[PDB]
C-alpha cells in the first residue's frame, strides 16, 4: 500500500456525502464525522439553500457503507463557512481524529480528502503552502474573510467540506471552494461546540467598511463608511482613516481587519490604530455582538 | 537518483514522439510501445486529421535515440480515444511493461510521462484521485464518455498519448487531454487487441440521445430522443423517461448512460429501468452493433 | 519534522521580501541572498518599475527577523529577467547554497519558497518537468525568452523572485512568473557576476524578426525582417528565410531562435543554416553587440 494510500484509506469511513434536494434542484458537498452521536462538520455554502429554504430541500447523509440516513441542521456560520448537521441513532460511526493546526508547519504533506461515494469527488495531495492566510469567500449569505490554511493541493466541489488530512490521518483543516485554502480545525472547534451548544455564534462587529491601501506613507484599511450608533463613531474612528493594528493583530488590507475584528473581545475595550492626515492616532472602541438578543 | 527520476528514466526508452505533418499544418503528440514488432499505443486526437486525410498527411514516429520512422495506422476508436500505430521492422524496441488498472488504488502515486524528444513535452506526477470516472471528451470525430482514472498530475499537450505510470514503472493508464485524466490499460488492452486483431472495434449501440436531470423523485439520464427502428423503440423506451440503470450499473448523467451502454452485450438481452410519470418500469433493450458490416 | 518543511526551514533565512513602494502604489517581489557582502538576486519585473522611476519609488528589502533595510541596485537584466541588488553594512546573513542546474534531471523533487513575510507568499512542491525549455516573458521592458527549467510546483506572485530548491536545500533556479517555469542558477551566476562587477551584461544581436513556422517542407523560425546594417544584411539573411540551425543549437521555433542568438560570442563569426525556397543555404554571420559602449 503506497504512502498516500493507506492514511486515505484510514480516514474514508469518517467523510461522508451530503446531499441537499428539491423538486427542481439538488447540491452536494462533503462531510467530516466529528463526534459519535451523529454529529456532521462541513462548510456553510454546501447547506445554504436548504437553510434558507427549508420548506422545499431535503437534506440527506450517505455514509461510505451506501447508508443514506436523514440530516438535521444544528446550526451554521456563515463567517467561517461552517456548518454543522446531526444525524440521530446511527451505530458504529468511525469518527475522525482532530488536530491541532497550531502545530501544522510550512511544507508539511498534506491530503484534501473528498467523500468516496460522491458523484464528482476528488482526493488530491499537495503541501501546506502557508498559515494565517486571509482569504475572501463569496448565496444570500454574507461574503466573508477567514484565517486559512493554504495548499497547493487542489480544492474544488468534489472534496469541499472534506477534511484536510496529515501523515497521521489526522484532520488539520476543512476544505472550502467558496489555489486551495482550507478552515484551520482550532477555529473548527469553536465554532463547532458554540454550534452544538447554543445552535448560535456571536461574533463582534464595530460598524466599519474599509478598503485596501498600500503606499509610502501609510498601508492598511481605508475606513469607508462608519455605521450610525456603532462602536466605531462612539470611538471616534472617521472616514478616509487608514487601520494599522486592531488590537494586537497588525492590518496589511481589508482583508485582514475583516479577521482582526473577529479576534476581539465582545463588550472589552480595544486599542484601534489609526493614520489620519500623517498623524498616528490610537483610538479605544468596545466591540458589539452582532446577534445581540442570542447574546 | 530521485525516487520519481528512477522510475521516469526506466520508462523513457518506451515513450515515442508522433509527428503529423502537412503541406501547411503539423501535430505532435505522445506514444507507448507495447509490442516488439513495433505495436505504438497513442489518442485518437493525436493522429484524427491524418487518418480523416491520408493523402495530405503524413505520420513519422521520433524514438527517443533521434531515429525517425515512418509510422503506418493499424487502428482507431473514437468512442475511447485510441488508436494503434505501426512501424516495421525496427529493432532492439524497448517494450513498456503493462500493468492492471483494477489494482489501482486511490492516494497511489503516479508519474505522466511525455515524450522527451517532443517540442514541448511535460513529465508530472501526483495521486489517482479517483477510480471509474466518467468524463466527457470532444475533429470531425465524434465527441464520447470514457470511464477513467482521475488524477491531479496535469494531464496537457505534452504528455498526451504517454503513459501513466505506477511506482513500478508499469503502465497503468493513457493520458488523454482532449484535473487529469486517463484510460485505463484494462480498457486500452482491449480496445487494441482487437484493433490489431481486425483493425476496427465494434461497440453496442441503443439509439437514445439523453441529457442529465437531478432532483428529489429520480436522477439520472432523460430521454431526449428515441431513434427510428432502434433498439429502444423496439424496448419501449420513450421520450422524458429516466434512465436510472443500465444493465448491471446505475446511471447518475447522461455520462455514466454512455460508459453503461459501451459495458453491454451486442445482441444479448438487458435490463433498462426507467421512470416514468412516476412509476418504475423494467424495459428490456437488445443493444445492436454500431457497425454492422465489420461485424 | 517533514521532510519538505526540513528543506524549507533551512532555506527560509535566505529568501528575502523586496518592497517597492511610491506616493500612490506599491509592488512585492521574493528575492535570494547570494553573497555575505549584502548581494540579493530577483527578477528584473519586481523591480522594473522602480528603475525606470527612480525618483519616485523607493525599494526596501525586509529580513525573515523583520528587519527592514533600505536597498540599491546594482544591475539588471530584461533579457534573462534577473537583477541584483545590495543593502550595505548587514551581518550575520545567511546565504543560500547554490547548485549546478546542470546536474539536475527530470523528475527530481523541487521547492518554489517564497519570502516568509511576504503579505501574499506561496511555498509550492513538484518536479522538474522539463529541461532547456524556451519560454516567452512578457512595464516599459522588452520582452524576452529565457531557457527554463519546467516544474508542476505552481510559480506565481507570491513566490516569484525567490529560489527552486533541491532537496539537498540547494538553489538550482530563480522562479520567474512573467505551469512553472524557472531561470536555471549557471545562467543566474554568470548574469549576476556580470551585473555586481561591470553593472551590465552585453548580449549578441544579429538583427532579425522571426516567425515560427512548421510544416511537411522545413521547420523553424521564419524571418520576418532583416535591420538595415544588420549582421544579417551584411551576413546574407533575407525575408522568408527559415532559420533551423543557429551555431551549434537546432532552431524549432522562434522562440528557441531568441535564446540561441544569445549563446553566440559576440565578434565572433558563427553558422546559420536557411532555407530558401526550397535549398539549404548556409550563412556567416558575425554578432555585434547590443551595446556598445557598454561593451
Amino acid at each position: 500500500a503506497g504512502r498516500f494510500t493507506k492514511v486515505a484509506a484510514a480516514v474514508a469511513d469518517s467523510v461522508v456525502t451530503i446531499e441537499s434536494v428539491s423538486d427542481q434542484e439538488g447540491m452536494q458537498g462533503s462531510g467530516v464525522i466529528v463526534d459519535g452521536r451523529g454529529y456532521i462538520v462541513t462548510n456553510n455554502h454546501v447547506i445554504s439553500e436548504a437553510a434558507n429554504n427549508p420548506s422545499q430541500f431535503k437534506t440527506t447523509v450517505v455514509f461510505n457503507d451506501g447508508k443514506e440516513v436523514p440530516a438535521n441542521l444544528v446550526g451554521r456560520d456563515p463567517k467561517t463557512d461552517l456548518a454543522v448537521l446531526k444525524v440521530d441513532n446511527v451505530d458504529n460511526l468511525t469518527v475522525a481524529r482532530l488536530g491541532d493546526s497550531s502545530k501544522v508547519r510550512v511544507g508539511d504533506e498534506v491530503l484534501a480528502v473528498g467523500a468516496p461515494l460522491g458523484l464528482r469527488s476528488t482526493v488530491t495531495q499537495g503541501i501546506v503552502s502557508a498559515l494565517h492566510r486571509p482569504v475572501p469567500l463569496a448565496g444570500s449569505d454574507t461574503d466573508t474573510v477567514i484565517d486559512a490554511i493554504q495548499t497547493d493541493a487542489s480544492i474544488n466541489h468534489g472534496n469541499s467540506g472534506g477534511p484536510l488530512i496529515d501523515m497521521d490521518a489526522q484532520v488539520i483543516g476543512i476544505n472550502t471552494a467558496g489555489l486551495g485554502f482550507a478552515i484551520p480545525v482550532n477555529e473548527m472547534k469553536l465554532v463547532a461546540n458554540s454550534l452544538i451548544k447554543d445552535g448560535k455564534i456571536v461574533h463582534p462587529t464595530l460598524g466599519i467598511s474599509t478598503r485596501s491601501v498600500s503606499n509610502a506613507i501609510a498601508s492598511g484599511a481605508q475606513v469607508a463608511n462608519v455605521k450610525a450608533g456603532s462602536p466605531a463613531q462612539k470611538g471616534g474612528i472617521l472616514e478616509n482613516d487608514v487601520i494599522v493594528k486592531v488590537g494586537n493583530r497588525a492590518v496589511a488590507d481589508s482583508d485582514e481587519f475583516v479577521v482582526a475584528v473577529r479576534q476581539l473581545a465582545i463588550g472589552q475595550d480595544a486599542p484601534i490604530e489609526v493614520v489620519r492626515e500623517g498623524r498616528h492616532v490610537t483610538l479605544t472602541v468596545k466591540p458589539d455582538p452582532d446577534s445581540t438578543l442570542e447574546h
